[PDB]
């Protein structure tokens, strides 16, 4: 063969290129189904959605009884409405929210009342309740504050909609927003203080629980109001309390890059203490006109370390739909067990300085009552926490039923109905002793699988599940057609068997089902179409209810269609000598000349809760991938062993190894396309990748010099023992029991094994990166430093972990284009070695 | 003219080229006579002083009563001695200290008491007092302590050799080396309290103070002791307190890179306050014994707005010879007006709690007891701080005779023998109003120019007077001879007529006079030869003891000879646009060619305070600028206006305008080197500096982004508004008023005016750098990225301002020359264009 050599642009041409290319180019979410219940009229259902328009703003559509099955129905979107802090910046990263407006909302169904932030400030308005369906856009209600700072994480009560609860300065208040009455619920944290001195906060998800746990709430509204004697009504809030004194403090660098100051930060690193937490209730006492009688503040029976012997991190909690328990998931700190727990408000006493009269309420406290732990799993590898756990109406008062997932029985997520008998606890407070280890259990009365199989049911990023308590089904998203596509399916969770599909195949579908099961909605997309959001309506044969199938309804957004400019990349896969199916994607170059070989640009993550390879479209995120196809460069994406949507199996292969592994699989899967393609010139073979994929990139220039020409490696992890202890523990354990797997995976420990030639290694980060702090870069340079390496190194200062400022994205794709061409592809590169 | 190109070396061979001439290759200081008085003896005097061996410590050498001057005597150094904290390290940057072990040392001439720090300890030994000299090591004697933290600044109280002082967490404490008595003189700062809620000191420079004026201490002993009825004496201490809590506050990042946290200190940023200062002082009461009676502290009668109107900067302080005043050198703010002052201890009251008390206590200081401004002069160009300042015995008591140096009168700094009258103020504190600005001044009844023309005393950097008050002498440093040279003269102080100079011409010369005025002390270099030390013996014809002659007497240090692998640079000069000569400093490509033409390395500083081309050795300091010449680069430097040694009109060329004018200079100079030799290639030309030298770097690839192919900006300061007050508005001025100024002289603010190509511009920075706080480079990126620019960054994360750490150096030296080899030098560089 005979080497392809990429045109020289000046970096004045490039940047013209890449603004010429972008020159041209978010879908509906958050979808609520409302019966309009009117005979007379043409619309069955009204849809409210979020989505961009420019802001972020709830809209409605209106579903029609019927359909002209000759055409297709585009359902118009109607607007509904008609209009950053420190812990606002700081949410939004946690969350990965790129939009700007309202990012969520919260509705009462009986009412009618929406709930939601938008900006500083909290509003309502009403649709859909007695109060009918606006026919234009309604002008929202600011709800009224003394409160001084911003009001986070605003919720309806689901038992009164005049009474709201939010958290203003790491305190639960509430507010009625009919009465305008104010009221703080929990006085743990002086704003007034410094960060050393309080370091206490109520209601509000700690730092790990938001970044690794995706739980960003800490308080949780009781359903259900239990009535006074003289008609008035006692509400519940459970909330977590959070007492991080012990947690290291770290600075990182303030944006207002003017000031020259830092922002100090808890992060629980690899190894040190996490949060003290524990459980608290707040009982608000309201007489018969809406205003608050009283206000007392509960805690638990015993201390939280006690009840809850081993439990680490709270990772969910919630009510029972009856009111009658609290429910918790709790797991230990090595993420190994996992514990369901049911919670009576009676654990709670209330809070009183007097030992006398803390003994004397502790005495009133029957030893019946007592945590019920009504489900336990254990795993070798490690618990993936999901949003899956549905409570049934409770029959008898001595069981509780529920669906819960698990991939501890198979070694894959599948659903299982449980029944769980409420015995009365051998241990009693009487005695005076510390409870034993399976004194709260419940015995088991029924484990039935509703699914099974060599695949698994999704359970994150608003996948989830949609019981019919009517037909005794239940909605689940799956791989079981393949683990390129996700899928809707259905199936009786009475009498499991077969499980229907409901989304067409060739397709991978993000789905959403009215709370009626009488609809659902499908954003769906694949390697060569963009994002398409359809409604299909459910019915079912009048033979049998079980028995359910879909019919397109209505198109909510149309695909652009085959986006011209863009050449899709083809999937492909290959037998490891591991002995899995290895997926990948190859960007060919576009005017493939024959009888020359072309330089390959390998983009990589290969870690862990991601898949980079499957049937979507990857023309919005990975356009770039492509630009790199029209300039010359065959670009390869491999999604190695560890990557998620493949069995617990496949993902715990880098237990204890992490950046062990996913290189021999990257090399392994850029033969089999070289043994295929004599097009694919291995002595010009570049990596890059951010995070996770920019560690990898560092460890592929150490372990493999003679595959890897260059590395670019952006925000990379150089050092597991500054990372946190949700993340990092639960793949690598405590670093006493992996004291050989931390030093191996930790590249800044291993300096020596760079190249000794320039060129090669490039550094990205955000400056104020508070995820992968910008120290695992600057500690890395020093040992190169010492080591004599040299390095090339781009900081974009305004940026985090994530690039949100443009000026900096087109500064990353134009210098790292420069880059490649000047180190990689061009003929000046071949000349400089 | 044919191009000539560099040996393009790898980066491993680079790295050994370098190691091999770094493979190849401090003198002695702070002298100090002692008269033998040994009749009988062979030795007239002892010389004591610091050298290195290995550790920085105290060694003697004899003087001979009588030489051979037949043969040359080199001295023999006996050793006199038998063998960091986060504020020890904050000094030595601030002092610019490189070595290790005793950096300064105290001596009581009547005791023979040494006094010197090292290490964390604090150490004393007797020689040449009443208990004679030893003629083997002596052994140092701790100075024990209960104090936790480590003690600074120590210093030997005049009037009682047993007493002495030092700095203990911001206080000031005395310590009794026989008694082991032990006493904390202020209690100003809590230690254990935060430094946010506290930032309070006694007896301490703050930063300005240490950074920009010079003066690394706060406190100073009263030189006599008055006595007391009972037998004992009253010691005295005169002390600034600082109180900075209205200074800015700023994070640099701690050096423990591990911890990801930030050492918090305060920056007076341009325009922001200084620390609010006043004197106080500390009455000591001692018993016959020797034990501590009793400690008053007392303050001002009056604050120090009302009795020193104007002054922002306490500049310089002590006490006169006999104590009865003490006196001190005020800045205006502006650092226009210069004010000499006297201060009575009875200016000072006991501090005293009660309203009424104080009062009664005001009123028994007599009204005539006033501050007395000696001397005050201004100037509209600025005012250069010094440490020359003479007082006489005082003969009439309503007068005093003092020793001053200003460049105000002449445009040079010049000495001047001053009587001014200490006439009582017409100012009453019974009127009870506050003093006109002209209340405390006093008459000049004379003021005799010692010295004038176009050339300066020097008074900086060690450079003082010694004054003969027998023969009515006053020895100096200066210029007279040429800029290129300092020299020592002498010349008398009654009758001032011409200048004797001492020091031979050919050499550049720092020199130490004894205290007895019989002996000087020389350390003299020229371009070819490398620092000597010579001791020369001053002698007077018996019929006019002005007269003055030396002799050379011996040998302290030998020249090391002329290094090998190092040709020195040829000076130069020219005639500038702007009327001035300017000088300059070549360095030829080692090995010429005929016809062919050379890339070209401009170093640069062109800030003031400085002088880069001078007659003295550049084997040592500018090695590096040799090895570049080794390699095919022409190296050239210039002294552009602005900087040093050239008076005040030379200097205040840039006022308002820093930025502006350098560069200017800087490329008529390069071109008059073009017209007479054509090696200069002016198409392969960079420009490389530090500090205030990669400030110009980046201006000159702005302004001649035609002049200048690449610029490698050192720890630059690109945005004035960062910098700190005592510096920036010493010439930009405030920048409320100089609006313009700021924004021309500021790169960052500029940021579109950078080149569009890459490889042009690399900037080098200390992470730590807690002067030029990494911010100027940091926010330079920010505004680079929003314009779409092309950088190269290198980060030192160990290194502050300087570079300490032995392999933080040798990565910066072999990246400087890999750069401008793959971007300047070689055929790939043409190549790459």
């Amino acid at each position: 063969l005979e080497p392809f050599y990429v045109e020289r642009y000046s970096w004045s041409q490039l940047k013209k290129l890449l603004a010429d290319t972008r020159k041209y180019h978010k879908a509906p979410h958050d979808f609520m189904f409302v019966k309009r219940n009117d005979p007379d009229g043409p619309h069955s259902d009204r849809i409210y959605y979020l989505a961009m328009s420019r802001e972020n703003t709830l809209f409605y559509s209106e579903i029609p009884k019927t359909i002209n099955r000759a055409a297709v129905l585009m359902l118009s979107w109607k607007p509904l409405l008609d209009l950053y802090s420190r812990e606002e910046e700081l949410l939004r990263e946690r969350k990965r929210i790129g939009t700007v407006g309202i990012a969520s909302y919260d509705y009462h169904q009986g009412s009618g009342t929406f709930l939601f932030q938008a900006g500083s400030g909290i509003y309502h308005v009403k649709d859909g309740g007695p109060q009918g369906f606006t026919q234009q856009p309604l002008r929202p209600n600011l709800v009224e504050t003394s409160c001084p700072n911003i009001r986070m994480d605003p919720k309806l009560c689901p038992a009164d909609p005049d009474w709201i609860a939010f958290i203003h300065s790491n305190d639960i208040w509430i507010s009625n927003i009919v009465t305008r009455e104010e009221r703080r619920l929990t006085y743990v944290h002086n704003e007034l203080a410094n960060m050393e001195e309080d370091a206490r906060s109520a209601g509000v998800a700690t730092f790990v629980l938001q970044e690794e746990f995706d739980r960003y709430s800490g308080y949780w509204w009781c359903p259900k109001a239990e009535t006074t004697p003289s008609g008035g009504k006692i509400l519940r809030i459970l909330y977590e309390e959070n007492d991080e004194s012990e947690v290291e403090i770290i600075h990182v660098t303030s944006p207002m890059l003017e000031t020259r100051r830092a922002d100090s930060f808890r992060y629980p690193k690899t190894g040190t203490a996490n949060p003290k937490v524990t459980f608290k209730m707040s009982e608000i006492m309201i007489d018969a006109e809406g205003r608050i009688i009283d206000v007392i503040d509960k805690e638990l029976i015993q201390p939280f370390e006690i009840l809850f012997e081993g439990v680490e991190y709270i990772a969910r909690a919630g009510w029972t739909p009856e009111g009658k328990y609290a429910w918790s998931i709790l797991l230990d700190r090595s993420q190994t067990r996992l514990q369901i727990v049911l919670i009576s408000p009676e654990l709670f006493i209330p809070v009183e300085d007097d030992v006398m009269e803390r003994q004397r309420l502790i005495e009133s406290v029957p030893d019946s009552v007592t945590p019920l732990i009504i489900y336990e799993e254990t795993t070798d590898i490690w618990i993936n926490i999901h949003d899956i756990f549905h409570v049934f109406p409770q029959s008898h008062e001595e069981e509780i039923e529920f669906i819960f997932a698990s991939e501890c029985k198979t070694g894959f997520r599948h659903l299982y109905k449980i029944t769980s008998i409420l015995k009365e606890s051998k241990y009693k407070r009487s005695s005076g002793g510390l409870p034993a280890p399976s004194d709260f259990k419940c015995p088991i009365k029924e484990e039935i699988a509703i699914t099974s199989g060599e695949w698994e049911v999704l359970g994150r990023h608003g996948s989830n599940i949609q019981v019919d308590e009517v037909r005794r089904l239940v909605y689940f998203e799956g791989t079981k057609d393949s683990p390129l596509e996700h899928h809707l399916y259905v199936v009786s969770y009475v009498n499991p068997g077969e499980v229907t599909r409901l989304t067409d195949r060739g397709y991978s579908h993000s789905c959403c089902i009215s709370q009626h099961c009488d609809f659902f909605i499908s954003k769906y997309s694949n390697q060569k179409n963009p994002h398409c959001v359809s409604l299909y309506k459910l019915s079912s044969p009048e033979d049998d209810p079980t028995c359910k199938t879909k019919e397109f309804w209505a198109t909510i957004l149309d695909s652009a269609g085959p986006l011209p400019d863009y050449t899709p990349p083809e999937i492909f896969s290959f037998e490891s000598t591991t002995g899995f199916t290895l997926y990948g994607m190859l960007y060919k170059p576009h005017d493939l000349q024959p009888g020359k070989k072309y330089p390959t640009v390998l983009f990589i993550y290969g870690g862990p809760q991601v898949q980079l390879v499957n049937n979507r479209f990857k023309g919005v995120k990975y356009f770039r991938l492509n630009t790199l196809a029209s300039l010359g460069y065959v670009v390869v994406v491999i999604d190695n062993r560890g990557s998620c949507h493949r069995g617990l199996k496949f993902e715990g292969a880098f237990k204890y190894k992490m950046g062990q592994i996913e290189i021999d699989d990257q090399v392994e899967g850029l033969q089999y396309l070289a043994s295929r393609y004599d097009f694919i010139d291995l002595d010009r073979v570049g990596i890059h990748g951010w995070s996770y994929g920019g560690y990898l990139s560092l460890m592929a220039l150490m372990q493999r010099s003679d595959i890897f020409r260059v590395a670019i490696a952006g925000a990379p992890v150089t050092l597991w023992i500054f990372y946190d202890t949700g993340y990092t523990e639960r793949y690598m354990g405590h670093p006493d029991q992996n004291e050989q797997g931390y030093y191996l995976g930790s590249v800044a420990m291993q300096a020596e094994k760079f190249p000794s030639e320039p060129n090669r290694l490039l550094l990205l980060h955000g400056f104020l990166d508070e995820n992968v702090h910008f120290a695992h870069t600057s500690i890395l340079l020093s040992f190169l430093v010492r080591a004599g390496k040299p390095y090339d190194l781009q900081i974009y200062p305004q940026e985090r972990h994530s690039i949100r400022v443009p000026e900096s994205g087109e500064h990353y794709e134009l210098h790292l284009l420069h880059y490649l061409q000047e180190n990689l592809g061009s003929r000046i590169a071949a000349l400089k070695v």
